[PDB]
């Protein structure tokens, strides 16, 4: 048992998602050059705390997507994110990036033990 709040999360990214989906309908694009950082709308779920993708030279383009932590993660590693296609993916290991309850950030590819999500 280790089945962290990204449940709470899966909504929060998916409560990104559409902002997402309203960004890119409002814009068309998300990151205008490499190393920029375009600002997230959800930043915390009910049980995960949610930031934009991984480091400004590595962000979204043509894809919109935000990952979640636990805020108990330091009982669950479990990590979420769901983009605007509502494809969501969870990590078993949040190594990088950024975690709640210490000093949350982005979502830079640092993570293991990740499947497919579907909340």
């Amino acid at each position: 048992h280790r089945s962290a709040n990204l449940r709470a999360a899966h909504a929060a990214l998916l409560e990104n998602a559409r902002f997402m989906e309203q960004f890119y309908a409002k814009k068309g694009s998300f990151k205008l050059t490499s190393t920029k950082w375009p600002e997230l709308p959800v930043k915390e779920a009910g049980g995960f705390c949610i930031r934009m993708s991984g480091q400004a030279k590595g962000i979204l383009e043509g894809k919109f997507t935000l990952k979640a932590v636990a805020l108990d993660r330091e009982a669950e590693p479990r990590v979420l994110r769901l983009n605007e296609s509502l494809t969501a993916v969870v990590c078993g290991k949040m190594k990088g990036k950024g975690s709640c309850t210490d000093g949350e950030e982005i979502f830079r590819g640092n993570d293991a033990e990740c499947r497919p999500f579907t909340g």
